[PDB]
């Protein structure tokens, strides 16, 4: 099964991702080299939305999972939608260990409905 999708380790500086997925070095356009120790947040632009981005910061501060569609760019600057699932990842004692983020492309969500 094709699997977009990145592991960030929050214990270590501002969430880096760990671990980037073939599918997800394909959708974006980047080297794994290029990804690897950057924040996710460096896949959004001009045209995503502040307020989506605001739910994600605070599904990541309570430790929740959340579903958004939001604007993401590849390397070369196409826009695409993604549809953004977040799942925190605990080991044996409850303690946070990862974050997992899958991503699905496309405007799943008409953007006049999103927009409401
Ligand atoms: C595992 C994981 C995957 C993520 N994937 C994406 C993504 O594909 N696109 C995106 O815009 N943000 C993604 N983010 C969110 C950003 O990295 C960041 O948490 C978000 O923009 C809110 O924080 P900020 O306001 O400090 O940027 C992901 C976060 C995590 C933890």
């Amino acid at each position: 099964m094709e699997k977009n999708f990145v592991i960030s380790d929050p214990r270590l500086p501002d969430n880096p991702i760990i671990f980037a997925s073939d599918s997800f070095l394909e959708l974006t356009e980047y080297s794994r080299e290029e990804i690897l120790g950057r924040n996710c947040r460096f896949l959004q632009g001009p045209e995503t939305d502040q307020a989506t981005v605001q739910k994600i910061r605070d599904a990541i501060r309570d430790q929740r999972e959340i579903t958004v569609q939001l604007i993401n760019y590849t390397k070369s600057g196409k826009k695409f939608w993604n549809l953004f699932h977040l799942q925190p990842m605990r080991d044996q004692k409850g303690e946070l260990q990862y974050f997992i983020g899958v991503q699905l492309d496309g405007e799943f969500i008409p953007n006049p409905l999103l927009g409401l």
